[PDB]
């Protein structure tokens, strides 16, 4: 009964790109930050009618922020340590939603602060997301926080960090990382799940979920779980290999050196658990019933990732 309008920041990143899609699709407004409107995304996410961008940087620009809000009843909110500043970043946003006065619900993009669960280091660019949320529940304001699990699609045959699908000389694949080969972790088809079982929690409303965490993770499998989804959706031998380091084959950011060590430490070598919430101890439970057509692992392999993998130029699906 007329959809409301939803503020988003981050427009192009999976998380937001996902729900705007879906929610202009049945009808909802968005009015969507991006840091610039050029980009394949961003193009192509000004060209849907119920969408809005609004171009320019987050940083220390409060004037972008009351903009966005303006008109809107609900917020889906991810920020980024990009820019620097990403906790002052995500306080003043959920000032500014409060100051809009017609947020009824905000939901945030959290993760956890590992630090607080045993003798672990805080992830780098998690730790800080936990901070704001704890800022968020101080606010008169309902909101909801989500945990987003490991992207499917971060698997790449491209040399990048951590999720590498490596193709071999022989024509098999191998995955090498610090996680433990059966240690279950939970995974995330951002482009089709996170859209809908955001949208589910908007259609919910606050009463229900006022306060609440949410895991966004629809399935859990072990690094030897994924690598057998792939190599059953591929027809190929994909084998997991445990390494302490991770492999890192191209130049990074900085900071992004410092999240991956963070991981080694954490995973690698203490084997904690991605979500060390005790309320995350079925992780997966509440997300399928918000979500009931998610898509697997296996799926995404065999149906995505040739696709993927083509259109940043490899050959081995010829
Ligand atoms: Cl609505
Ligand atoms: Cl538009
Ligand atoms: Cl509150
Ligand atoms: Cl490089």
């Amino acid at each position: 009964q007329q959809k409301k309008t939803i503020a988003v920041v981050n427009a192009t990143g999976r998380q937001a790109a996902s729900l705007i899609r879906v929610a202009a699709a049945v009808g909802h407004h968005v009015r969507a930050q991006v840091h610039s409107l050029k980009g394949l995304i961003a193009e192509e996410l000004q060209a849907i009618p119920n969408v809005t961008l609004f171009q320019g940087p987050l940083l220390n620009n409060v004037p972008l922020m009351d903009t966005l809000f303006e008109g809107a009843h609900l917020a889906f909110i991810n920020t980024t340590s990009q820019a620097g500043d990403e906790i002052a970043i995500g306080k003043d946003l959920a000032d500014a939603a409060k100051r809009a006065g017609t947020i009824q619900h905000y939901i945030y993009s959290s993760m956890p602060d590992h630090s607080l669960y045993g003798p672990w280091p805080a992830v780098p660019m998690w730790a800080p997301k936990f901070t704001v949320e704890n800022y968020v529940r101080q606010l008169g304001l309902p909101s909801t926080f989500v945990y987003a699990g490991i992207y499917n699609n971060n698997f790449t045959s491209l040399p990048y960090p951590l999720f590498q699908m490596e193709l071999m000389p022989d024509g098999t694949f191998e995955w090498h990382a610090p996680f433990d080969p059966d240690i279950p972790l939970p995974w995330l088809d951002a482009e089709h799940d996170v859209g809908p079982a955001l949208l589910q929690i908007f259609k919910d409303g606050p009463q229900k979920w006022n306060g609440h965490r949410i895991a966004l993770t629809f399935e859990t499998l072990s690094p030897v779980q994924v690598c057998a989804a792939f190599s059953r959706a591929l027809n190929r031998r994909v084998t997991y290999v445990q390494v302490p380091k991770v492999e890192i084959k191209v130049n990074i950011p900085v900071g992004y050196r410092e999240q991956l060590e963070a991981i080694e430490v954490v995973f690698g070598e203490h084997k904690a658990p991605y979500f060390p919430l005790p309320e995350f101890s079925r992780v997966t439970d509440e997300a399928r019933k918000l979500w009931s057509g998610w898509r697997d692992m296996e799926e995404y392999a065999r149906e995505v990732f040739p696709i993927e993998e083509e259109a940043n130029g490899l050959d081995w699906m010829l």
